[PDB]
């Protein structure tokens, strides 16, 4: 009850190939990292005319993370933010406290676009390099299902892991969560 406040939620409804695998719900920390949260949320709602719906997770590493958000190329080379192709690191106030914490994937300093990690273990080695902005609240078992999927040499799922639907769920009263 001492950690960051969840100010808004996002859902993803996921499929692996032609299998419906369920819903993941994230809580996002809009008081801590509003710019980074606003990007992720808008990409989830598709409200700028582009975003995560119909896109695929392109990298899965068991006992590390699953990575998605490249809705332009589906391979890690693409993606774009609501702020243009790339935007700077907002802050590093939050750490990767435990499994299910969500941060921006990047290509170095100030190269945030649309790609994100959903961590599946505590990933302290990402602290200070990747902007942490949310965490899984519900559907960690769906994350685990994706985490276990078979992959190619690029660690890309053999069967497309598709965000079949996504959007936001409003939070009337922001609530603090534990840093774990």
């Amino acid at each position: 009850k001492k950690g960051p406040k969840v100010t808004v939620k996002v859902y993803f409804d996921l499929r692996i190939g032609d299998e419906d695998v369920g819903r993941v719900i994230f809580g996002l920390f809009g008081k801590t990292v509003p710019k980074t949260v606003d990007n992720f949320v808008a990409l989830a709602t598709g409200e700028k005319g582009f975003g995560y719906k119909n896109s695929k997770f392109h990298r899965v590493i068991k006992d590390f993370m699953i990575q998605g958000g490249d809705f332009t190329r589906g391979d890690g080379t693409g993606g774009k933010s609501i702020y243009g192709e790339r935007f700077p690191d907002e802050n590093f106030k939050l750490k990767h406290y435990g499994p299910g914490w969500v941060s921006m994937a990047n290509a170095g300093k100030d190269t945030n676009g649309s790609q994100f990690f959903i961590t599946t273990v505590k990933t302290a080695w990402l602290d200070g390099k990747h902007v942490v902005f949310g965490k899984v609240l519900e559907g960690m078992e769906v994350v685990r299902k994706v985490e276990s999927t078979k992959t190619d040499s690029r660690d890309k799922p053999l069967k497309d892991v598709i965000i079949a639907d996504c959007g936001k769920i409003e939070v009337e009263k922001p609530f603090a969560i534990a840093k774990e």
